[PDB]
């Protein structure tokens, strides 16, 4: 029935991003996706803490996908035999069948193919969502992501002027609920089944013991750490599908931030810390004008410190004087 | 003194919403309205646990009332002897003496009427607010609700565009703390004083026991399911007096979302997710344009699924394909 | 090599302002100001609980910093012998080296210089940020403040129109961590670093004991209430540098509301509560209309009632009755 051009898309691991157009003269086109659901036991801390993880593609967050205004997203999800649960996805983008979850129910050994009309411009969630109890444990467990949605003419500032990143990041924000025993010290289970009684009654508590970023504490630092030159425009991408957040990079500012993260809509400017509510995604973009380390935090700085939610860019060039100076070097007090 | 025609209001349960007009020819009346203040101990979840509730008009939230800009609402509130408590209260729509709470406190027994002019168009809170640790008590027992003050010319999109709703339903959203004994299982009690003492401890460590729609678990489902119809434009009023809310419609979108509620300023367009400060009301409208239930609820899923904090809307319509289709059900995997 | 004229501002305590221009005819200037860490014992509510303080300039939140786009802020940063731990600076203001914070750690006895140019207009926050779990709670200990830079034009309403206030005050919000024994009582230490391990091991389960403005329950009521007449126009600072905020003027309205706190963009207007996020400030300015008593609260109102966040404004002036009136006094029912 629908005859237009397909096109297949390699997904990337987070906090990369595939391939893309900005601005593009293509029309829509059948933009063909594939997501492997990996259920899995994964180290979340530097002590070694391990959680019962439930992926799209084996990553926390799941991909990042990228289309255009009225192209046609056609998925192929894919939950093998190797998985003990059934599956589904839900896209905040899409409209109808709860988001496609009402047609995408996979038990282990099954595929379903499921196609969307991206009719709303954005930076949008999506999630797995089986029903009822299921929902936020699936979710709360790794089985989020994110899909952007872009105006064929690039992004604009609202003021009839585009937006052109040079790079784009996608930064998922996973908050986690891992129990602890009598002595105090984090449990480990041996199936998500086996988790899921202790793991609900602290959910209810709505406290979490682990906020991190692309699925561990200290991902993206070191080497991992996000980069940048003086003088590029760097697009980050924010999710949380369960929990509000308030991103803010440190020593920078957001100079055009979308916080509900839909395009169609101008952006705010010159922010210091926005906010992306729960079940949602939202977008910053800043111009690098110094050299060094930026903390990418939420700045519930005990989240950030404590409970694993910092990332790191290391930027090159060079320092500008002018914008700030040490006049004079710690000494003592007169 | 003020010589205004008179219009009397016959109030309505939520999530209905009393008939008006949006746009109108009218100019300025007194717009009278009646609450009366209504203890009494309700059950809140299918496994029956009960509250002891404190309401306006017998239901929680209290009812919508909707005026237009430059009205005055001329509101007699009335406590029973049969309650035990005094109360008053507190518009957030009101200019002056704590939104009319210093000028509405009443004993059982007793009825005041107060007025205020409709200065400012939005959907506010409303609530008791009787002073002193009594504040939060009272609101989160129920005893809240929103008014909505319209442009006389109904509401526009920022753009001159005029946006008219085929329907609107007011969803409020209670947080409410239910104390546990030793068992772990939910205390009764035989008064709202002699809930008070554990309530009040339970409520200073800010985690509710239950986040529910219209008073209880399940409220808008089944039989008292929302509904639309495919091309059905539908306002959804969202109000929260004491904690924040993120509401989403599974399936669809906020095509025009006014979250912090107030008409003055241009709707966003093409939500996922909006939020709703604790101790507001927003405004969100939708075109439904597929047929099928979608849930109606707050995007910290745990609250949603796991807390109460979920409607249904059920749509009757014809099924687009353009927009989502399923290409292949599920099979086995190749 | 900047040669530009020299001021020196002296700070004043919150919820003061230092005497400042709002439109000005000047140009870029050097302006000076000096901060002094406090770390001090400090009693925190009308019970006696004390707290282990840590502040700028003796302050909880630290003095309001006015200056202008454009302008030069140089900063001394002293940290007295009489002090226990490193501490620093950093500006959200700022552009670099983490907002100043990876060139202002001084230990006892020293003092650094640090000067940022004022390139964002808007209300930030600025904080210690010492590294690592310090960053919390160096934070929560008190050590928070704010800064204004202002359009050289003063403020606009974002439709040509001037914006100007009458007075501003400064309100900043703290979140406090204060442990319990098995008693029940809130626990007493004799030195910030004894305070340390109990009070991270609270923060990390991310609900405070306490929520203050301007470091103390009932610090802004009775004879330090804030105070207005009927016809002024005041504007209203409010940081929370770790946690939301949801601002509320009980008997009020936000007219013109920058709740994202910065004048890049147009406020937003007529607001019932607006939401401050953690890590940032806001700003709201109304006119006031009527005299009596209002409460600025946080509309959490367990927060505002029970855990101290509530200020106090007495206004002096006529009663107007078209905006409000008690059209009949308690009575008995009919
Ligand atoms: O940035 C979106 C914002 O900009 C405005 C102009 O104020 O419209 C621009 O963006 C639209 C969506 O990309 C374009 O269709 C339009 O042509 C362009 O002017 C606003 O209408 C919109 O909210
Ligand atoms: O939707 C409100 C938003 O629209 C603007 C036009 O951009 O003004 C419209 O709405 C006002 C309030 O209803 C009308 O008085 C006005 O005539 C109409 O253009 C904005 O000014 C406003 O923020
Ligand atoms: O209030 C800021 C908002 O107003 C606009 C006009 O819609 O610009 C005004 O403010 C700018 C910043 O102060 C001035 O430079 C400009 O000249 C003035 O019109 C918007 O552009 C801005 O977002
Ligand atoms: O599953 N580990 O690559
Ligand atoms: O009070 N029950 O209808
Ligand atoms: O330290 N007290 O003023
Ligand atoms: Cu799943
Ligand atoms: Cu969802
Ligand atoms: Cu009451
Ligand atoms: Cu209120
Ligand atoms: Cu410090
Ligand atoms: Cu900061």
């Amino acid at each position: 029935d629908l005859k237009l051009p397909r096109q297949k898309v390699e997904l990337v691991a987070p906090p990369f991003v595939h391939a893309h157009e900005q601005a593009t003269k293509q029309g829509p086109k059948i933009v063909e996706f594939k997501l492997t659901i990996e259920e899995k036991k994964v180290v979340i801390d530097e002590k070694g803490t391990t959680f019962q993880a439930m992926t799209f593609n084996g990553s926390m967050p799941g991909p990042l996908m990228v289309v255009h205004e009225g192209d046609y997203v056609e998925t192929t999800l894919v939950n093998p035999a190797t998985n003990t649960m059934p599956h589904n996805i839900d896209f905040h983008s899409a409209t109808g069948a709860l988001g496609g979850g009402a047609l995408t129910l996979i038990n282990p050994g099954e595929q379903v193919v499921l196609r969307w009309k991206a009719t709303k411009t954005g930076v949008f969630v999506y999630h797995c969502a089986p029903g009822g109890p299921m929902i936020p444990w699936h979710v709360v467990s790794g089985m989020n992501g994110a899909v952007m949605v872009l105006p064929r003419d690039g992004l604009n500032d609202g003021k009839g002027h585009a937006l052109k990143y040079d790079k784009v990041y996608y930064v998922g924000e996973q908050d986690m609920y891992v129990p602890r025993d009598e002595k105090g010290n984090f449990k480990s289970y041996d199936s998500p089944g086996e988790a899921f009684t202790d793991t609900e009654e602290m959910m209810k508590k709505l406290i979490p013991s682990h906020v991190v970023f692309n699925g561990k504490v200290g991902a993206l630092t070191g080497k991992n750490a996000l980069t940048a030159n003086v003088g590029e425009n760097v697009l980050i991408v924010h999710s949380q599908a369960n929990r509000d957040s308030r991103p803010h990079l440190i020593g920078g500012h957001g100079d055009y931030v979308w916080e509900t993260g839909k395009f169609g809509n101008a952006p705010e400017v010159g922010l210091e810390t926005w906010f992306i509510r729960g079940g949602s995604a939202g977008a910053a973009m800043y111009k690098f004008m110094q050299p060094g380390i930026y903390a990418y935090v939420t700045h519930n700085l005990i989240e950030a410190a404590d409970l694993g939610a910092t990332a790191h860019f290391k930027v090159e060039g060079k320092w500008n004087d002018d914008l700030m100076t040490q006049v004079k070097a710690p000494a003592e007090i007169p």
